[PDB]
């Protein structure tokens, strides 16, 4: 049929050798005549897949032996609270580096729970940078320190990770894990949504170091303790079965095409398409983000007024593409160029951005 | 190449639901995407979404002062969401303990507050639902919660106490749309989807609106979702997508009443075995609490048990074996398990029976 080209921001395009894998042993998986969906997740062909799903995460990351590899329900949302009901204990405090929406929202939880500190910020600004390292107003008694890698609604991506000695740093990686090489060890504890860049949406990945969290905290409910999950290898209570299997798969993929640094490469080419497509337009497509801090999972745009984005977004969604529209809250536009998102698309993006441009 | 899946959790499925899944999953309605990728804000998945909910309030008539939430979590999390929500200071979660489902449920209430227990039949093993007479209820209740089917143990409410003081809550995981029901009974109901209604992770939550919030984090209170319609973070559209397609089969073959008159067809060929057995089989539940969605049963001893259910896994029966804690043997017969499959443990275990 005709073109589709799938920008979706999240859940997102899955690489189709997962899908068509799926879709093959849908019934019959693994010779048992049973969907991975009608198996006991204590029968040993689920078992082999959710420690394939572990073992291809800690590969690819090059996750350290000290560290586990958590798949929990509940999305990234639900870390948003269960991180600070695991560590934010009295007296202590939680501190965020606030670089966009995500960033506060996580905020908004810790404070629901005890005392919150905003180490940095780019508010004021609107979220078109991250700020300087140097500018972190860090706390001795600080439990944490919460950063969001990608900032998704906003289009914009820390370069690097600080060094953080005196607290555990943790990461909301939801819309740029595994998109490039990680130094695991710089984190106490990471955490994604799968369905942007991993897979399917209804697992969370939690990477985290297990002497931080193994330890039962007095007053959290039993499924809200990390160590409820890390003593039952995230079997405590029925997985997202399917979930954890897709996301197997598409880890299998990322593996098969090189890995993290090669996806990297990829990445960043794609990325490469579009941003330059802006920055040839002389202005007629204005990027959000400082050219510092571009994303490279999130590309986010206007056009000069909002007229033009509506006929821009109306002629896209007619030519196939899916998902530009920016979030609701800030409007726009935003090209999601996750892992899965195949390069033509990009160019055939810069494509109608160059006609409209030429033709407006 | 014979299969006969008695999974307990996750579990059998329809074939239509599976055979429409796999047809479909690279290009969803045309759109040359798999459902699995398409955004949750897309109308394409939010007509799934809605449709998902519709099948559920026309099969099991909710009425419209209900409102059906489907959260991540499993049931699990709801034995913590729901005193997290109702149980106020000077108030009680009163629980009746019909098995091991219900005493994990309590366990989580008396985190959070003031905890009773209203009947109990653990001090027999479970083996029945106690008498509604026998319930001790309290002014300041803030719930009466009960399990209607009790996984482990093999037992069933063949109906359901009329509680006027406070409302009544339910753990249906394991018999939920199995029947028809009368949801005006219930403040509350709530169920994992792995066992009659599609794969692991979506937790369908049958809600009576008006019943149900300072200080409790936003993603675990009923409020965000019922003020979102499901929609406030991403849902697990996957599983959602899958659990309308097991609701389109089960309106298919005529609904809940259909349903039930399956089910129950299904039950009398295992229990019939059993009782025709001249104790050859025993039935842990008292014959009026009988389960008709988990079946539990022993043979005379360990070793004849344990050879059973070698013979069984031999010949392509999955999942019997009973739950660890009690051990024994386990036939799980939730919806999608078909008639055939119970017809063939039937001939197994007259087979068995008579080469012992
Ligand atoms: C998508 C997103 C979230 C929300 O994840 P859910 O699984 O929907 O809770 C949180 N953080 C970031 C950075 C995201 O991009
Ligand atoms: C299966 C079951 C549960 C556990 O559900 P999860 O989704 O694994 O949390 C809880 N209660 C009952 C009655 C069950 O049968
Ligand atoms: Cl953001
Ligand atoms: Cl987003
Ligand atoms: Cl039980
Ligand atoms: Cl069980
Ligand atoms: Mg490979
Ligand atoms: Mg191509
Ligand atoms: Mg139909
Ligand atoms: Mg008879």
């Amino acid at each position: 049929v005709k073109q589709v080209f799938n920008f979706n921001a999240g859940p997102s395009a899955l690489p189709k050798p997962a899908l068509e894998r799926a879709q093959k042993e849908l019934l019959n998986f693994n010779d048992t005549q049973m969907s991975v969906m009608e198996l006991s997740h204590r029968s040993q062909s689920y078992e082999e897949v959710h420690e394939q799903a572990q073992n291809l995460l800690r590969e690819l990351l090059q996750i350290p032996n000290d560290y586990q590899i958590l798949f929990l329900q509940g999305g990234a949302s639900l870390q948003f609270t269960m991180l600070p009901m695991n560590l934010l204990t009295k007296g202590t405090i939680g501190n965020y580096v606030l670089t966009g929406s995500w960033s506060e929202k996580a905020l908004k939880e810790a404070k629901l729970l005890g005392e919150t500190h905003i180490a940095a910020s780019t508010k004021a600004n609107s979220y078109q940078s991250i700020p300087d390292f140097s500018e972190f107003q860090l706390n001795e008694n600080d439990a944490y320190l919460h950063i969001t890698s990608n900032n998704t609604i906003y289009g914009t991506q820390y370069q690097n990770f600080p060094e953080i000695n005196h607290a555990p740093l943790i990461a909301d990686m939801s819309s740029d894990i595994l998109s490039r090489p990680l130094k695991v060890n710089q984190f106490g504890m990471i955490y994604a949504g799968a369905q942007k860049n991993l897979g399917p949406s209804g697992v969370t990945v939690v990477i985290v170091k297990k002497d931080l969290l193994n330890t039962k905290v007095e007053q959290v409910p039993t499924m809200l303790q990390y160590a409820t999950h890390i003593k039952s290898d995230s079997l405590y209570n029925t997985p997202p079965t399917f979930s954890i299997y897709m996301l197997r798969n598409v880890l299998d993929w990322i593996k098969d095409l090189g890995g993290a640094e090669a996806i990297a490469k990829q990445n960043e080419e794609k990325a490469k398409i579009i941003y330059d497509t802006i920055d040839e337009s002389n202005g007629f497509y204005v990027g959000h983000a400082e050219k510092g801090s571009r994303s490279l999972m999130n590309v986010t745009f206007n056009l000069r007024n909002e007229e033009l984005n509506q006929q821009f977004l109306a002629k896209a969604k007619e030519q196939g593409f899916v998902g530009l529209n920016g979030h609701r809250s800030v409007g726009g536009c935003r090209a999601s160029i996750y892992n899965a998102v195949p390069i033509d698309a990009c160019i055939a993006l810069r494509e109608l951005m160059i006609q409209f441009k030429e033709n407006a």
